């Protein structure tokens, strides 16, 4: 029965309205977006996919019952102070927008009505093959039944639990960053492939398989990761040679390092937001 | 396709790669689990305990297997195939399919032991790895010298049911190893330690285990079921001045990218040297 | 129209315009080694800054970032309504120049540039923003007469920083470049002057590849690497080295650089 | 000029050369696309698809691209030189100009085993690279024993039409290769992770790739069409104080140019190497 708006229509609400519509739990036509610059490859593939579109974010928030917030961080103040006398009681406001913080929503929502519903939320692109990562916060005024419609929401495109707040920004250097370290991986890794004398293609391939089947694996599994990597690595044998080459270079920590240097990326654009 | 329903399949070796891929044929359905037969050196492996609770049979002797056997998985050691050969090799008979999934050994070296009992075995060299064991393994196989037509077919068919499964020249087997063979340690290694990333940035422990996974997970199907780049993917996700922008340089800075090339080289260089040592002896 | 100028960016600019057609080189005054090329081109050379405002419709400032607030002082009087004012100095940002100039006259049309020196060889790249009184038609006569000497597009004033430290800096870092890959191919035994060619060469190429391609630089870079080949092997050598680190690097010490003369400009 | 528009061209190998080759020739018009005959082990190459919307004859057997051309360019790859060599070499005439372009094959090799079937061939080694395709390309090449003084002149004539292309000593080809022929991946890969910066400090990513390589065009087409060193041209746009020699220092602080020099290197070495293995 309910209605889903996105405000943006970037490479995360695309994702999110495609990996809603794969999964069946709302009819695409119970979609809008609205972009005031939307590129006509997306409007195709969002009218393809019988996603309503506008420019007229007044509209989709009209039309919508829970309101994605799918822009720059930068952009939200704008776009609350625009669409902020529009809130009605029924909406629940779900913002993506990195870094932005409960409490700087709630304060711009305030100033129109007095209980907005917010939820915060960290989502990743995966969601549009239905295998992503979500976390959650809820806000002040967000009523249980709130939390648990955004759980039942985003757990149709992957995995999705709820948070404390003070926890997203390191969820964000985790699993909203992941992605980019899997693609920048898996790219060297066909590099390496290719250096062997593997096939591009073929190795591109066999990267990803690899990788996707190792992850399922641990998903799957009571074992500690170091565990799984011993059950692997034979005596004396290629994998525990290469395992080596990857210590000396300090490979674990680069990891630790990504996660760190975007969890505190993610805090200094939580302070601007609360600037 | 083909029809292998009564066929049966033997493993010599009981160590994690036969129980990988029974445990992920059985859970195809394409094989019953009692139509597998399972030998190893010693039965005091938490791997056969796990077999004889999958209704596989296990027996001490390796001309059991042999005879029990249509198809005959080798998941031993490099340096155990030539005394495998040597203890079964009059055993082998014409209805034979042997497949090797020993890192390194080749084709021929494994045609010539057999050969010295029998002229025409039948004979495929594969690598494979551990995620057959969920069904999502990335497996190659070349075929040999005396290698019917629906030998290739047949060994294709079956190894799809666990995961992907091309068929490749060879030659290219050993960076396969590299890559794909090794790949699930290098994938563990890399969830351990973007594990402790999120620790040390204030998740929970499990938490943070299971959101590292599932982001691999998803970028590699996402990238799996795109007609993208990765390199576009990663210009995809990325915001202008975002954290993930900012990651991405400190990994650049430590040579990531280089770490997984030399990790690959590394693997199927030493593939390649254990072959050459063995064909030495 | 009518165009002035207030160094090295100075001529490669009266350079482009001319050989582009769009501009007779003799509507075109300038106020060194520069000194000798320029008059030879049959352009008005003049000592004195107020008389290039006087005679000019569209003023160029490229002096050094610290020596625009002299210059805004000296010719500020002498600012007329019918003038665009357009700053190339490094990191002086929009609302020095209005906040000099209106003390003048109060509505001064200003625009802030970024553009780099291949604009020589008409291959430049350039972004533009415009100022606080300038008309829609100020950009675009801006836009057009830049685009005459390479690539020009509209930015918001605050990724100017970003693209100094991008294509602004992008020439020297290719020079350093083409400097290294010759000395490498000096290495292996090619002589300088084919090694120089070759390398730059490949640079053109490759750039032109990517400016004529819809595929993305990785993709490219698949389509170089034969298996086990030359090209895999040496691609591994600059990833072992952090080549790709080195090159965000610079892009962000540019840009940092360029913010801290915007400070050095606003204080 | 030389008159060669009526040749027949053909390419044994139907991969990313010979593509880029078919595409830059037929886009500088010194070729008819029907006038080309390529053929490939593997038809279902996305590059073996383009090349047939372009009208490029698509054989799979090596004998008719042979018996079809002219001139007959080698785009397989190194270690299979010889088989192919082997499987043609009976079918090769007098008319035939054959123009190695895989990397480290000497002359020597393809002469070699061409004399095993007749005597004289005219055989042409060269060194090209992928921004053929926009006619930009850098070739070198070098004339063989039995190659005719027209042969080497039509050789260039042909090449220049999209590039530069310059006649050199044959032991100079391996250095080329490591530095015009890999130089291509060289750039890719810097102009990726210039547009990683542009990014960092804000820019969108179209944006910055765009800017990025016109900076890298612009500086290069600079170079070409100055007689000044690479240094004083640096010198020339690095203001003192200013952001570019603040970059310039991150750039040598992490030994930028010696990597450069590194690549060179590795790919010069691979490349005498792989002759070396055939060998
Ligand atoms: O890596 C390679 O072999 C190709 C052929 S020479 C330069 N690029």
């Amino acid at each position: 029965s309910m209605s889903v708006g996105f405000i943006g229509a970037g490479q995360l609400a695309f994702a999110l309205a495609k990996g809603f519509t794969a999964a069946g739990v709302l009819a695409a036509h119970k979609i809008m977006a609205s972009s005031p610059d939307m590129d006509l490859a997306t409007v195709s593939a969002l009218r393809k996919m019988g996603v309503k579109l506008t420019p007229h974010n007044k509209e989709t928030v009209q039309h919508s019952d829970v309101l994605f917030l799918a822009v720059k961080p930068h952009i939200i103040p704008f776009i609350l102070d625009e669409i902020g006398a529009d809130i009605e009681d029924r909406h629940i406001v779900v913002s993506c927008a990195a870094g932005v913080t409960i409490s700087s929503i709630e304060k711009k929502l305030s100033a129109f009505r007095p209980a907005p519903r917010v939820i915060r939320c960290m989502t990743n692109t995966p969601v549009v093959v239905r295998e992503g990562a979500t976390v959650y916060a809820t806000g002040t005024h967000a009523q249980v039944e709130d939390g648990r419609l955004m759980e039942q929401l985003l757990s149709s495109v992957g995995f999705c639990t709820e948070v404390e707040e003070d926890l997203i920004d390191a969820v964000t250097g985790l699993s909203g960053s992941g992605p980019a370290y899997a693609f920048t991986a898996l790219d060297a890794l066909a590099d390496g492939g290719v250096k062997m004398g593997l096939p591009r293609r073929l190795a591109v391939r066999l990267g990803a398989q690899a990788l996707l089947g190792a992850a399922k694996m641990l998903l799957h599994s009571e074992q500690h990761p170091g565990q799984l990597k011993d059950n692997v690595s034979s005596p004396g044998g290629a994998t525990i040679h290469a395992l080596h080459v990857l210590e000396s270079g300090g490979f674990r920590s680069l990891l630790i390092n990504a996660v760190e240097a975007s969890c505190i990326r993610t805090r200094e654009l939580q302070s601007m937001a609360d600037q």
